[PDB]
């Protein structure tokens, strides 16, 4: 591990949260 990939690591956590919402009204609100 490291101070690098640490931040690497969270912003992921922080996308892919966000990023899970995203889809999931893009999809349910397809056309």
């Amino acid at each position: 591990s490291a101070q690098e990939e640490a931040e690497a690591e969270e912003r992921r956590l922080q996308e892919q949260e966000e990023l899970e919402n995203y889809i999931e009204h893009v999809l349910l609100r397809r056309p």
